[PDB]
């Protein structure tokens, strides 16, 4: 399950391979083809590398740097952005120039899931399968091998492409570069607690949800919060005052059933590996390890689903 | 203890009163005269307002706000930085322009606890006692009404004024702003777990720890960690490789015993609260209401400490 099989230990080092090869990031060296979409802190380009001729995608943050910190901040980024796994994606470098940050990446020509459920209205749970399988097990090795974090999971954080890869985003980089700016100082010192410092205040279950969320928004087209009442299912499903303000939505999250499929449409271990996900008790809620072996991962792992031609086809690559 | 005295009750009727007689702000409405400090997205001037002739400080948090946000997030902004406590600095008003979001504020003149350190070596045991209620205080307020948040108290982050007050800073808004556009979309929604919109994670705990070892930091003249041998202790006090880097701070931080005062040279109850702050396991460490009936704060309470006189003898006010 959880180690590589040779044809993505061959595709790793083939990038990591050419990232050596592209020499050093500077913006006149970028000639920018189109939009791929809005980061937090800014927009990611895909962007054409004139040396290498390699494309890219390339996300712009607008943020001042002090020069006091503004490597060892950039240095930090290395570090943090660098993974090495299928199911993250490709890093080639970081820099700085004129209050803006680039983050250079593979570019992932099937773009996010959120456009993705746009061309597609809704995606189908086989697919959705293969695509939890993709964050399980990005979000396990996140959690092995780089950090203490809340990483919730939106679709806008999921990439795909015609290679039939689905892997994270590198997403956060705002939050986690003020985060860093508010962590720095001259000679080095830290007022966070022990207890924050293992940062198991961000156990893994808050990601589970998001993900659990991100589900049911992808399989039935909308973000599912108030649910669907019945007129609006047999609709979407061929029989299976309004917009809540934010204080509203919180409180209901909070205090209101979790959302969850519907019945028939989707099998019963899509909506119990669903249901695991958004279990409201965190104590209760599955961990990683747990929706690994769950019967809906099991079945998805075995089936053999052509994840690339149905993308090529729902967003017309070829 | 908790609810205000009419002398405080009336300098806040009085902010507010000046507050909404102060009128729309905007740029070229300002004057700057000087640097206050540097903050974590930018930077607190002190200017002056040219229409009322008020003097504020003014945070200049440099930061690209989308159109489609760009109010919204500011309509929050005045909702999370206006209170109404003698124990948190007074908010005028907030406003953006050219990629700049403004802060308005009431002026401290007395500065943060920071510079105040530098001026003083180091800051008397009494005067850290009407510190420490003036703080536990002030995260007392912000906790009933306002948030949940880590709230690291750091001494840049306490303002002083000639009048002997004790105010936090209005700090952490760049950390908030970004973390409220990380959090805003179209159509309203939320992919934050149930457990976090409680924001239980986030107990008062965490804030104390860092106010613990801001009040050592200040007692002591430099940051406790590592902690000064007894080289340094009789020395400093009359007789009671170096630089660790980050990773090796953030170990020590989790896994040695935690900083403490120097015996003798202060009380055993100062000694004994700052020792309920910084017991490692946030279940034993003192909450708010704990330590506000601590030996320590008791006793603090009731001492008349001229806090006006010192300081202005301090930083050479007048
Ligand atoms: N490597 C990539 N290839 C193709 N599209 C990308 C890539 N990285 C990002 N995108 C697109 O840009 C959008 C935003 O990227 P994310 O990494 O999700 O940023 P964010 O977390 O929203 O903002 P940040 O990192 O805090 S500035 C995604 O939803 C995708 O549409
Ligand atoms: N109202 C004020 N009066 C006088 N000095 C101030 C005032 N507010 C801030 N300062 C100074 O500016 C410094 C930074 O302000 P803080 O509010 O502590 O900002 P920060 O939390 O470091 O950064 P932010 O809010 O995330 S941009 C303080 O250490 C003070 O020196």
């Amino acid at each position: 399950e959880l180690e590589l099989d040779e044809q993505q230990r061959k595709r790793l080092e083939a990038f990591l391979t050419q990232k050596q090869k592209v020499g050093e990031l500077k913006d006149d060296d970028f000639e920018k083809i189109s939009e791929l979409g809005a980061g937090n802190g800014g927009v990611v380009f895909k962007v054409s590398h004139k040396p290498s001729g390699l494309v890219m995608a390339r996300k712009l943050i607008h943020l001042e740097i002090k020069p006091a910190i503004r490597n060892q901040i950039i240095r930090e980024l290395q570090v943090l952005h660098e993974c090495n796994s299928p199911y993250i994606v490709g890093f080639y470098g970081a820099f700085y120039s004129d209050g803006e940050i680039s983050i250079c990446m593979e570019h992932m020509d099937g773009g996010s899931l959120d456009q993705v459920l746009k061309k597609a209205g809704r995606i189908p749970e086989q697919i959705l399968g293969k695509v939890s399988i993709a964050v399980i097990k990005g979000l396990t090795y996140l959690r092995e091998k780089h950090k203490i974090m809340h990483r919730d999971v939106k679709p806008s954080n999921i990439l795909v492409n015609s290679r039939g890869e689905i892997k994270l985003c590198d997403f956060g980089v705002s939050g986690q570069l003020i985060d860093s700016m508010a962590n720095s100082f001259v000679g080095t010192r830290s007022y966070m607690s022990p207890e924050r410092l293992q940062g198991t205040h961000y156990s893994v279950q808050s990601d589970i949800w998001s993900m659990g969320l991100s589900l049911v928004e992808m399989a039935v087209g909308r973000y599912p919060i108030p649910p669907p009442d019945a007129k609006e299912l047999e609709l979407m499903f061929g029989c299976q005052r309004p917009p809540m303000a934010i204080f509203e939505l919180l409180d209901y999250i909070v205090n209101e059933p979790p959302p969850k499929l519907p019945s028939g449409v989707f099998s019963l271990e899509f909506q119990d590996f669903v249901n695991k996900c958004l279990i409201k008790n965190p104590a209760e809620r599955a961990d990683l390890k747990q929706l690994m072996v769950h019967a809906f991962i099991k079945r998805s792992d075995a089936e053999e689903v052509d994840f690339a031609g149905w993308l090529c086809s729902t967003i017309g690559l070829n």
